[PDB]
């Protein structure tokens, strides 16, 4: 094949120039992001029953869309949660890789089954399906620098002018905003209304009347009389525009002609639609847009538009607005792409370093140096074509690939360079020479390398996700590379070469090469020796082998599990959950504390603080709040004492003194599409219906468990709410006949003055906006302000609710949550430091099996992923083995050879597992990968030697002892070098201590220190294999 490129070089050059130029098209084009889309979709259903309790809530909204629910395709699993506010929210998770578009259609198509069996006023509210994730793309937070808006004035301005631009803005899937609209609220006092003997029903029926938009037709509409010459509209009653307007809303006159004005009976002001969240930035008023990536976006390009539209809208802000950006992901995306280019060079100048070290000649090294900037933009072409994204895990293709693409160029010039010391033929004789030595070795190697990668790509999950960047990225470069070095190696080696004399061994050189060839050539001729000493007694070292198997056994049990590595990314959540009952004033006053430490004892770090109180994780609540931390840049935060770990390591602690509050500082998981905070998600599930008070004693049973284990669980938490004490008013009907009081009016009475009213809309300055009406805020603050409102009898007298109603506390919980249809509570905790998430895992199985019969556990989240990676490994594994075992075979058709080749893996698997060990790392996502890239380096150094050794007793008839100790002879060089290669190419990722170097440091020792042993024990463990197999069959 190379002799069809031989006599015409520039075809070849061409060959690699279109490879050169389809990459660099490939990167202007591709997109960019830090992960791919491995979080399995899922899908929300949100619905409301305003005013009902969650228990009531419950059962006939979540029951009746849950059990129609079962069915759809490609489930995993489903959980629902109701509180005491009557919101719904169902969420659907599905297995990764299926449509999303698929998948909500399917969803919509089940929920019109139960939607006629809904209330009329869940039907009325909307139900709506809507496609979700929990994590934010960014956070755009907006402030006033002199304070002369309220949170509500700055929340409009950015609901009017900036919600819809950005809800609309190219990739955008959701907005959530941290405020509301404005809404004209109308805040009724019940003494004047009882002076003037109103009811709230007549402020409600005054406005529905005198603010609303009536047609009215046209003048000489058609059909026309014969004539007309004129065709006008009719403008009848508009919709009011200011306060003032409705502060003049005619009510009742009265007897003395005296009219009633509403603003004499009310307040009349704008204000927001809801008062429930509070939001403040470094304790200063704010609102802001809780962007979300669409599914199949892009994080970094969404961005980048909506920092551009930002910018538009700038020039019109009114004086005082400023932007702030408390969360953003791109500046951790960009600086973690960087750093692993910044990687990929050194690996590149590196390798290029060993080489010449070998080769000692700038012409010999430069030629094999040519062939990787061809490979690597190959690679890119190639992900371009299959549809795939520039992301770090393809990043950390390349990089492993780096020390295995080099390999075939690097042993083709070797050869070469051999040919010339041995016969000093000329470059392009030798170059036709060595070809027919060499090229199995060539396609052997780089076929068996990409063989490796290829069972990788079919297994599901998030975890199939993430082994599926590396398998295309690798198994490309391995199919480029041997493509270049069949087509462009051959070319240069027989143009760009010059002579080497025969029987030249470079040692009269006076310079360090000088002593290096030396030293290298005698310690090969005492390595031989050794092996040759070795083969006439590998009785003793088949012993050894087997010990060496069974360490590596006992590192593997030994070696702590763990789904993906925690990153430093910038920022961190502390959450705030007061008691039961508390009231928004005392959550803020916790969070005013929160926020006070973060920024004068850890002004070094912490950039800004964002905090939201009434919401969080929890659920919606006053006593609930929690706190965007915003840290500074990377650069400015050395040492660990100022990462993320350490920083809420210290902030918990501090939290701890804080009485009458639980607070919790936690960081963001690996990825943050799969949970909201790092730690295991488990939940517990009522199995037998042991209804919500045993589970309760179970739940608090097994945190109490739990708190009794430090060392190895920490901020073990519920994620649930405690039951809070509810005031329950009972309505005596039969009393309200008698004093002739309607019922509708007593309901219409309680409802809108304690829980508010929407009435109907409004225009402000051009848009649609909410009415509502409320009680006046120290009217409706204790059960006594009860009896200060009256209603309005047939007869025309006012009488107080104490007349026809009695009150009492009662008991329920203001959050019930479902798993899979059934009653579960979720618990949330962290493994404690130096311990892993798995051996977390571990005991809180253990732990929840003491529990009472009839409760069961279930993992969710990234949990759920964390157990299905560990279940397929051994699949992995045995399938990567076994098609290993056949490709090799099939170079032979022999089985000798294969099962003489495998013998090493546990070689190079003992060097993995001993480095994350002692580096106290974990068995992960990226240490299996690491494994599959050792196994398949460990094969490649045994194929060097026994594709030689196999060629010698067939092809120059040489014995099975001359034939192993003379091919390993030549072979020892190539294996050095290209082991090296591979040590100082990874070497980056294991020293690296940037951000992002979790998953650098993860990737990077478990390959290096693999291969260390995969190159030690080798050249003394593979001819004994090599021998034995071939003397016994």
């Amino acid at each position: 094949m190379p002799n069809f490129f031989i006599d015409r070089p520039i075809f070849a050059w061409v060959i690699a120039i279109i490879i050169m130029l389809a990459g660099g098209l490939a990167i202007l084009k591709l997109p960019v992001a830090q992960y791919p889309t491995i979080a399995p979709p899922a899908v929300t259903i949100s619905a409301s029953y305003p005013g009902a309790d969650a228990k009531t809530v419950q059962d006939t909204v979540t029951q009746v869309i849950e059990q129609n629910m079962n069915g759809i395709d490609n489930l995993m699993y489903m959980s629902s949660n109701s509180d005491s506010t009557g919101t719904v929210q169902i969420t659907l998770t599905f297995e990764s890789g299926t449509d999303a578009d698929i998948a909500q259609v399917q969803v919509q198509n089940k929920l019109q089954l139960a939607m006629p069996l809904l209330p009329q006023e869940v039907q009325q509210q909307g139900v709506s399906v809507e496609k979700s994730s929990s994590s934010f793309l960014m956070v755009v937070g907006v402030i006033n620098t002199d304070g002369t808006m309220t949170q509500e004035d700055i929340s409009d301005y950015v609901a009017a002018n900036m919600k819809d631009a950005i809800s609309r803005t190219s990739g955008v899937g959701d907005v959530q905003l941290f405020g509301s609209q404005y809404a004209m609220r109308i805040w009724m006092n019940p003494n004047e209304l009882n002076k003037f003997q109103l009811t709230p029903v007549d402020v409600i029926t005054a406005i529905k009347a005198q603010n609303a938009q009536v047609a009215a037709g046209q003048l000489g509409g058609t059909p026309p009389v014969k004539g007309q010459q004129l065709n006008a509209s009719i403008i009848a009653q508009t919709r009011l525009t200011s306060t003032e307007e409705f502060g003049k809303i005619l009510l009742k006159v009265n007897q003395d002609g005296s009219r009633v004005l509403l603003r004499d009976v009310a307040k009349i002001e704008l204000g927001g639609e809801n008062y429930d969240i509070i939001a403040e930035f470094n304790g200063q008023p704010a609102s802001g847009l809780g962007i979300k990536l669409a599914t199949g976006a892009n994080a970094l390009d969404t961005a980048a538009a909506i920092r551009a539209e930002l910018a538009k809208m700038e020039p019109f802000f009114p004086s005082g607005l400023k932007i702030v950006y408390p969360y953003d992901t791109t500046p951790f995306v960009k600086i973690s792409i960087h750093e692993v280019v910044k990687t990929l060079v050194e690996a590149i100048i590196l390798v290029f370093l060993v080489m010449y070290l070998f080769l000692q000649n700038f012409r010999a090294t430069l030629i094999p140096t040519i062939a990787v900037p061809v490979v690597l933009l190959g690679t890119f072409a190639v992900l371009a074509a299959f549809g795939f994204s520039i992301n770090t895990l393809t990043m950390f293709g390349m990089v492993l690939a780096i020390g295995l693409l080099v390999d075939d160029a690097i042993v083709v010039v070797e050869n070469v360079e051999r040919v010339m010391a041995e016969e000093g033929l000329p470059p392009k004789e030798a170059t036709r020479k060595s070809m027919g030595q060499i090229q199995g070795a060539l396609v052997g190697i780089a076929m068996v390398l990409s063989a490796v990668f290829v069972p990788m790509a079919f297994f599901g999950g998030s975890t199939g996700a993430i082994y599926r960047q590396f398998s295309i990225t690798i198994v490309s470069a391995m199919a480029l590379s041997v493509l270049v070095a069949l087509i462009l190696t051959p070319a240069l080696c027989a143009t760009m070469l010059k002579p080497i004399a025969k029987g030249d061994h470079g040692e009269g050189k006076k310079g360090f090469f000088g002593w290096f060839n030396r030293m290298f050539e005698k310690s090969t001729h005492h390595y031989t020796d050794s092996v040759g000493g070795i083969l006439r007694s590998t009785g003793r070292y088949l012993v050894l082998y087997l010990i060496i198997v069974v360490g590596m056994a006992y590192l593997f049990v030994r070696l702590p599990s763990s789904f993906l590595p925690d990153e430093d990314q910038g920022v961190f959540m502390t959450m705030v959950q007061l008691p039961a009952g508390a009231t928004q004033e005392r959550t803020q006053k916790v969070l005013n504390e929160v926020t006070h430490y973060y920024l004068t004892k850890e002004k070094n770090n912490v950039e800004s603080v964002f905090a939201w109180n009434g919401f969080g994780f929890a659920g919606r609540g006053q006593n609930t709040g929690i706190a965007f931390v915003s840290l500074k840049d990377w650069a400015d935060r050395p040492g660990e004492e100022n990462k993320v770990e350490a920083i809420t390591m210290r902030a918990t602690r501090a939290f701890s003194q804080i009485k009458d509050a639980m607070v919790f500082a936690f960081n963001l998981p690996a990825i943050v599409e799969l949970g909201t905070a790092t730690g295991f998600d488990f939940e517990l599930i009522d199995q037998a219906g042991l209804g919500h008070e045993k589970l309760t004693q179970a739940r608090n049973q097994l945190l109490a468990e739990a708190a009794k284990h430090p060392d190895m669980l920490t901020s073990v938490r519920p994620n649930g709410l405690e039951d809070t004490p509810q005031f329950k008013i009972d309505i005596d009907q039969e009393k309200a006949q008698a004093l002739g009081v309607s019922i509708n009016d007593i309901n219409t009475t309680l409802g809108a003055a304690w829980g508010g009213s929407y009435v109907n809309d409004f225009i402000d300055r051009g848009r649609v906006k909410k009415v509502y009406v409320m009680s006046e805020a120290k009217y409706r603050m204790l059960p006594d302000d009860i009896g200060d409102w009256y209603v309005r009898a047939a007869d025309g007298q006012m009488v107080p609710f104490s007349a026809f109603s009695s009150s009492r506390w009662e008991y329920g919980s203001p959050r019930l949550e479902r798993y899979n249809g059934l009653p579960s509570m979720e618990i949330l905790g962290q493994a404690a430091p130096g311990k892993s998430t798995g051996e977390a895992m571990e005991l809180m199985e253990q732990l929840a099996s003491k529990l009472p019969t009839g409760v069961g556990y279930d993992w969710t989240g990234m949990s759920y992923q964390e157990r299905l990676s560990g279940n397929q490994a051994p699949s992995l594994y045995a399938i990567s083995l076994i098609v290993v075992f056949l490709c090799l075979a099939a170079l032979y058709e022999s089985w000798s050879i294969p099962f003489s080749v495998m013998l090493v893996v546990p070689l190079g698997v003992i060097g993995a597992l001993l480095a994350a060990t002692f580096r106290g790392l974990t068995n992960d996502v990226y240490f299996q990968v690491g494994l599959l890239t050792t196994i398949g380096l460990s094969a490649k150094n045994a194929i060097l030697i026994v594709e030689f050794a196999k060629d010698l007793m067939d092809k120059e008839g040489k014995g099975l002892i001359e034939a192993t100790l003379d091919a390993v002879r030549m072979r020892l060089r190539p294996i050095l070098m290209t082991s090296l290669a591979f040590i100082l190419g990874v070497m980056p990722l294991v020293i690296s201590t940037g951000a992002g170097s979790g998953a650098q440091n993860a990737v990077g020792t478990g390959v290096m220190g693999g291969m260390v042993t995969a190159t030690v024990l080798a050249i003394f463990f593979v001819p004994v294999f090599f021998v034995v197999v071939r003397r016994r069959f």
